[PDB]
């Protein structure tokens, strides 16, 4: 039986469509969604989920967490190297990744890949599902935010195969909303704002949806804005306001920075309902006491910047998909941050007092979407209809001269999608040929993201400009690039190279292996 997992940045949630209904697991302490924490215990136990966020205070260094944060992304990327600072495990380059080291006890360390985290959060999710159907659980749809790129994607699926997880599909968080708000709806073609801020990612979608027929036909976010920068912001605040009342500087006590996390994040959700909070921390650090009264208003002005850029997606999408606000006919909001008075405020005052879709739980109805489309993809006739075109979120583009961003598929493309390009040498005898593909918007190359280096190998020797390669660029369904190319000359096996460094079965062989020692 193949289950739906919203694999989140700070929460995940797990579903199954069974007897014409989806049914959102819950857990073994009955909570219908899991931390997506990990932790290594002095006694060398791992723990997963609420038992692991339970102990974040106690043992800071070698509890895990944000990892979808790291997730498929470089060391030198900035979002790496800002969240360092409010993260308590250490965190190491490695492959030029970032991974995560920890003591597993006896004084011993382990370093991690972020993919082998997210596994063993997938590996809690699977055996929650296994658990309830009293049965092996194999295959998996398995959601990542629509504006992740091809890396980050990967990386994802990796962490599928690691949990034992034959992942069926990846789907994007905002596609898998707007299937729970729309499976069985029946008013011919409407359009359908999907507005998805959660713990560590925002996306916008646009979608038309008509009689079982979904298509993204815009998507834009951020996959570094979400919760946990909101959080950060808070407890940034605080720490500097120490530091100038007492002189004690206190990043880098763990117990006291993630302490002030576990406050903050209590305050903020209070501050959805009420208009104060007071957060309250006994042997904050050095044996002192810290409180503080956190008022809305001083929540919202030291955010206001992140959540007023939450309308410059908004506004991309409108434009590329050439729409008015008068036209969009339902706004569906998910992510549990939507939650947030201000945010509301912000997305209503932007549609001119549109109010949202009712009946729809911002933290359940993404896990929800990936539940029917599991079933519908496993063969369920007792699903409801469902024909999904979903798109490309970046456009690929090829380095040429000049450092130009020379495009080659578009944003907003439906995938599956390819496009072919003849290549050829500059140089008698010349055996390789290199190619850069990037993705993003902007026309030079060193201000869009390198998805990667590619080599034309093996090309026979001849004189230069003689040699027809032609060079297949595919994005498949799931969103991912794969690269192959043709001898086109008059009368060799052409194989490609990259510098993505994949992980190989044989790395992820060695990772199954490793976690099970746990
Ligand atoms: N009532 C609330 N007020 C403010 N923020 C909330 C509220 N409920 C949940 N959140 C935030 O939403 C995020 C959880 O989103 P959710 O969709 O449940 O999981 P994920 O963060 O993994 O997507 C967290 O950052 C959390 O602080």
């Amino acid at each position: 039986t193949v289950v739906g997992i919203d694999l989140g940045t700070t929460y995940s949630c797990v579903g199954v469509f069974k007897n014409g209904r989806v049914e959102i697991i819950a857990n073994d302490q009955g909570n219908r969604i899991t931390p997506s924490y990990v932790a290594f215990t002095p006694e060398g136990e791992r723990l997963i989920g609420d038992a692991a966020k339970n102990q974040l205070t106690s043992n800071p260094e070698n509890t895990v967490f944000d990892a979808k944060r790291l997730i498929g992304r470089t060391w030198n990327d900035p979002s790496v190297q800002q969240d360092i600072k409010f993260l308590p495990f250490k965190v190491v380059e490695k492959k030029t990744k970032p991974y995560i080291q920890v003591d597993i006890g006896g004084g011993q360390t382990k370093t991690f890949a972020p993919e082998e985290i997210s596994a063993m959060v997938l590996t809690k999710m699977k055996e929650t599902a296994e658990a309830y159907l009293g049965k092996k659980v194999t295959h998996a749809v398995v959601t990542v935010p629509a504006y992740f790129n091809d890396a980050q994607r990967q990386a994802t699926k990796d962490a599928g195969t690691i949990a034992g997880l034959n992942v069926m599909r990846i789907i994007n968080e905002p596609t898998a909303a707007a299937i729970a708000y729309g499976l069985d709806k029946r008013e011919g073609e409407k359009n359908i704002l999907v507005f998805d801020l959660g713990g560590g990612a925002f996306d916008v979608s646009l979608l038309t949806i008509d009689n079982g027929v979904f298509e993204v036909v815009a998507t834009n976010g951020d996959t570094h804005l979400g919760g946990e920068d909101f959080d950060q912001r808070v407890m940034e605040h605080f720490i500097k306001l120490y530091k100038k009342k007492t002189g004690k500087d206190v990043r880098k006590d763990n117990r006291a920075v993630q302490k002030l996390r576990r406050e903050v994040e209590k305050a903020k959700r209070a501050l959805s309902s009420q208009h104060q909070a007071r957060i309250e921390i006994e042997s904050f650090f050095e044996g002192e006491d810290f409180s503080e009264t956190l008022t809305r208003a001083k929540f919202e002005e030291l955010n206001m910047d992140l959540f007023r850029s939450t309308m410059k997606p908004v506004q991309k999408v409108l434009e590329d998909s050439d729409l008015k606000k008068s036209d969009i006919d339902e706004i569906v909001l998910v992510g549990g941050s939507t939650r947030i008075p201000k945010i509301q405020q912000l997305v209503k005052e932007f549609f001119n007092g549109k109010e949202p879709s009712r009946g729809i739980n911002p933290d359940e109805a993404v896990a929800y979407g990936a539940a029917v489309q599991a079933g519908v993809l496993s063969g369920d006739q007792d699903t409801g209809d469902l024909v999904l075109l979903d798109v490309c979120p970046l456009t690929l583009g090829i380095e040429t001269v000049g450092g130009v961003m020379t495009k080659l598929i578009p944003r907003n493309t439906v995938v599956p999608t390819k496009k072919s390009q003849i290549f050829s040498t500059a140089s008698d005898n010349q055996p390789t040929v290199t190619i850069k593909v990037y993705e993003g918007e902007r026309p030079l190359t060193k201000d869009n993201h390198l998805l990667g280096t590619f080599d034309l190998t093996g090309i026979p020797p001849a004189p230069r400009g003689v040699p027809q390669i032609e060079v297949t660029f595919e994005i498949d369904v799931n969103g991912i690039l794969r690269v192959t190319a043709e001898d086109k000359g008059t009368g060799n096996k052409i194989t490609i190279t990259n510098d993505q460094n994949r992980l190989t079965p044989e790395e992820i062989e060695r990772m199954v292996n490793d976690a099970e020692k746990f």
